[PDB]
């Protein structure tokens, strides 16, 4: 069936993270914003309403929300307030998310492994990995 919904929906709390500072620095985030965001350990709520997928991130620091349809490009406003154009597709069961803006691109993969949800964000060379568990 759509096994995609079952795989992704629910509430995910961050449990580990590597290279995030470096990833943000590369994406262009200011030093103070990088630091506070580095400590924020946000939740990622994923939901599905028919064809429309929704991903929220809530911390005390900052909240964000995207709603989208796979393959359909949409305007997104990132946590650091980049005005970007996003496209999220489903590849092998992985959610691939591309952000284009000002000639730059960054790719965010979200993939289920075991009971975990692994997010890999790649900008130019720099790769960051975050791991989430169901809350
Ligand atoms: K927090």
């Amino acid at each position: 069936g759509s096994h995609m919904c079952d795989a992704f929906v629910g509430t995910w709390k961050l449990v580990s993270s590597e290279n995030f500072d470096d990833y943000m620095k590369e994406v262009g985030v200011g030093f103070a914003t990088r630091k506070v965001a580095g400590m924020a350990k946000p939740n990622m709520i994923i939901s599905v309403n028919g064809d429309v997928i929704t991903i929220k991130s809530e911390s005390t620091f900052k909240n964000t929300e995207i709603s989208f349809i796979l393959g359909q490009e949409f305007d997104e406003v990132t946590a650091d307030d980049r005005k970007v154009k996003s496209t999220i597709t489903l590849d092998g069961g992985v959610l691939v998310h591309v952000q284009k803006w000002d000639g730059k691109s960054t790719t965010i993969k979200r993939k289920r492994e075991d009971d975990k949800l692994v997010v890999e964000c790649v900008m130019k060379g720099v790769t960051s990995t975050r791991v989430y568990e169901r809350a």
